[PDB]
Formats: structure tokens, sequence, C-alpha cells
């Protein structure tokens, strides 16, 4: 007897799956993934739900201040979106200290600007600060709604939150063609298109469409099934598959295109420094997991990132850049062919020059061989005005010779995340 509770509004778009309301409860029947069988205490209806859209009742996901598997930087992020205001608030599970929880409250400061402070939340009962203590969480923020124990900002709403991205249709990985309709083409290249689809007449998606040649069929069906696998927030979601020839690759929809053209845009051009820092944050964050698993990318720049309505930034043509350019290819690519995740984190310093010069060429004026004799030399672009010299410094270390003095992505994604910060500064700390 496991009865789950709703989250969200939801439309039913299968044959066999529920639609339910906002606080409608139900109970489970089989656990199978990203849905799940169960039956509506509403409508008495059996079918499928989406496993991320429900949660178990009266536990701590049903509250509209918290949020579970975010991390620190996420909440920053979820925090500092549009909607929120000063002492918008949640609470999280703590990254550092597991099995404990963080309160992240949105502050203005005259210096930074808008900015976000966190608080570790001790155990046993519960408390931020000695001297006042909490019996649940609830009684914890309903204290500081009104008057607060010397902190920042006092607490106001919850942190706004949309509905989740409904998961893939239950296995269906491998589509017919006619399941698509290809109805708007966004681009061409020389191996291929992209379309603006839907899928069942109701799913939006994106198909590169490939053109039938050196993709080896099998081979590549093989290198998307390990595709599949490589899911990360930071990574574009890899849907379906059509198998037969012409190849084509189902995907999320991102829709505000490649990260050149959007920086490129008049928006692209109305955001600020820190907001350029963030998305080259949230690209180092893709390439550390790419890292973590060891793959390889070898194609980095503006043009394979792609862009979320909401300024997402996530990763596309991941492994693909191997089945089937000098300017982001680091030299000992270009000379010998070894392609290694530090050739990698050559294009993404030739990635940050092109963020931070919102969408320009790299070595403006030079041509290919250009270039290459210039890197022989020892020769770097200079640093932009805008650019900021603790910034050129990190592109510079991604530009060095030898690819073994080269740092990781890791360590580029924690500087790239806490860049305004000083360690010392990450969580307040309270007497
Ligand atoms: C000139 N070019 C560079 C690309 N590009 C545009 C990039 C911007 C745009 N675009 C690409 C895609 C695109 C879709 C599938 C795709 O396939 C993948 C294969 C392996 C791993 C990940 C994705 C890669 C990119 C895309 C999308 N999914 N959503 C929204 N916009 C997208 C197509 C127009 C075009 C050919
Ligand atoms: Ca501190
Ligand atoms: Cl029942």
């Amino acid at each position: 007897r496991i009865i789950v509770v709703a989250l969200y509004d939801y439309e039913a778009i299968h044959h066999e799956d529920l639609s339910f309301q906002k606080g409608d409860q139900m109970v489970v029947l089989e656990e199978s993934g990203e849905w799940w069988k169960a039956r509506s205490l509403a409508t008495r209806k059996e079918g499928y739900i989406p496993s991320n859209y429900v949660a178990r009742v009266d536990s701590l996901e049903t509250e509209e201040w918290f949020f579970k598997g975010i991390s620190r930087k996420d909440a920053e992020r979820q925090l500092l979106a549009p909607g929120n205001m000063l002492g918008s608030f949640m609470i999280r599970d703590s990254e550092t200290t597991k099995g404990s929880y963080s309160l992240s409250v949105r502050d203005y400061d005259p210096r930074q600007g808008d900015t976000v402070k966190h608080y570790k939340i001790r155990t046993l009962g519960f408390y931020i600060s000695p001297r006042s203590t909490f019996s649940t969480l609830q009684e914890l923020v309903d204290h500081y709604k009104k008057g607060n124990d010397g902190l920042c900002q006092k607490l106001s709403v919850p942190c706004m939150s949309s509905k989740p991205q409904k998961p893939w249709e239950k296995d269906a990985w491998e589509i017919p063609r006619e399941s698509l309709k290809l109805e708007k083409k966004l681009g061409a290249g020389q191996f291929g298109e992209v379309w603006m689809a839907t899928y069942n007449k109701h799913t939006k998606v994106a198909v590169k469409t490939m053109k039938p040649g050196s993709m080896s069929v099998e081979a590549f069906l093989a290198e998307a099934n390990v595709m599949k696998t490589l899911q990360h927030d930071k990574l574009v979601k890899l849907h379906a598959v059509v198998t037969k020839e012409p190849i084509y690759i189902i995907t999320e929809f991102m829709a505000k295109g490649s990260l050149l053209d959007f920086l490129k845009s008049d928006e692209g051009s109305k955001q600020p420094l820190p907001k350029l820092i963030d998305f080259s944050a949230q690209i180092a964050e893709g390439m550390a997991f790419i890292e973590q698993r060891n793959y390889i990318h070898r194609d980095l720049r503006a043009a394979n990132i792609l862009v979320s309505a909401s300024l997402v930034c996530k990763i596309a043509d991941f492994g693909l850049a191997r089945v089937i350019p000098i300017k982001w290819t680091a030299p000992e690519a270009i000379n010998f062919g070894s392609f290694t995740i530090k050739s990698d984190v050559w294009s993404f310093g030739i990635l940050l020059m092109e963020i931070v010069t919102y969408g320009r060429i790299p070595y403006p004026g030079m041509s290919n061989p250009e270039v290459i004799r210039a890197l022989e030399r020892g020769y770097r672009m200079p640093r932009p005005e805008n650019c900021p010299e603790e910034l050129y410094n990190i592109m510079m270390r991604c530009w060095k010779n030898r690819p073994e003095e080269r740092p990781t992505f890791e360590y580029i994604q924690s500087v790239l995340d806490d860049f305004y910060t000083a360690t010392e500064s990450q969580y307040e700390e309270i007497p």
C-alpha cells in the first residue's frame, strides 16, 4: 500500500497514461523507471504516470519550498531565475553534508547585485542558529517569514518552479519514421539537416537527419546506444532513433537554438558578463560530466552548444563528431590526430573566448594556415576589452602547449561556478 500525490497538473497524451491535476492522490502498482503503473483515487482509472510528477504523501517533496537532488549552484541559478523576488527561498539536500539540509535565500547586495545566500541546517529538531530551535522544517520557515534572526533578508514566498519535462514515451527508443512530422527546417549541413518536428501529434522535438555515407549504420547505432546512457542536465536529451537509412536522430527541442546564434542576437547582446560566465560554467559542468565518463567530444564550440528558452546551456553532437575546424582544435590533434579530453579543454578555452566576444570568430582576420603558423611561434589571442584578467588566465591555462599542463573540467567547473564568490563566503556563518 504505497500512496503518492501529484505535484503538477498533467494531461494524458498517449494510449494508456492517466490525467491528473495538482493534488490528486494515487496508488502505485508497478515501478518501471520513468513511468509507473498506478491507479488514480480521483478517477479510479489505472494507467501510467511520469515518476517525476508525483511524490510519496507527506514526504518533504510535497512541500512547495523543498527541492530534491539539487546542487548549490543549481539552487543559486533557480533562485535567480526571473519571477522570484527578494526573500525567495528553498530548502534542499546538502551537497557536502550528506543526510542533512540547507536553506537558500535570495538577497540583494549593493556591491555585487542580486545574490543567493546559503545556510547549513543541523540535525537532532532543526536549527540554523543554536538559539532558535524548531520542531519541524515547516516551523523553521514559518518563523523567518516575518522577522529574521539576523540573516540578510527575511523569508518570503517559496522558489518558483516549472513543470519538469514529460519523459519520453514508455519504451520508444527505436521508432518508425511514420511517427514523425518534420515540420520546419532549422538548418542544413555537409552531413545532413536539422528539423523542428512533432512526435505523434503532441510532442515537439528536434530531428537531425543524416545523409547516407561514411556513417556506417550498425556502428553508428552502437555509438548512439552509447550516447543514450550519457544523460545529464547539461547534455541535450537524446530521445529516439530511426534506424532505417537515412538515420534520424530525435532529441529535445531547444527554443533559442545554438549558443553562437543566441550570442549574435540582440537578447544575447543584452546579456552581461556574469551571465556569460554562467553559460560557460554550465558548459564546463557538462564537459566535466563527459570527462568523468572518460568519453571525448572532439568538436567543442558555440555552434555545437544549444540554448533553452530559459537560458540553460546544453551540449550537443557529443560522440557524433567521430562516426562521421582547426581554429578550435588543439595542436596535437591538428598534427598527429591525438584527440583527448585535454584537446577538449583547449577547445573550451577557444569557446570561452568565443563567448566573451559575443560569438566573434576566433583569430579574426587570420586564415587556417595563418593560425597554424601562429601557434608554432607560441601565439595566443589577446585579452578582449570586456574580459576579466582572471578569466583570461583560465583561457591561457586551457591553451598550454603540453596537454598535460592543462586543467581538468572538474577544476574549471569549480572555478567558474564560484567565480564571484570567495570560498569562505559560500555558506554564511551565523552566531
Ligand atoms: C549550421 N549548423 C550548426 C547547427 N545548427 C542549428 C544549431 C542550431 C539548431 N539546432 C540543432 C539541433 C540539433 C538537434 C539534434 C542534434 O543531435 C544530436 C546528436 C548527438 C548528440 C546530441 C544531439 C544536434 C543538434 C537543435 C535542437 N535539438 N533543438 C533546437 N535547435 C537545434 C539547428 C539549427 C545547424 C547545422
Ligand atoms: Ca562564511
Ligand atoms: Cl485503491
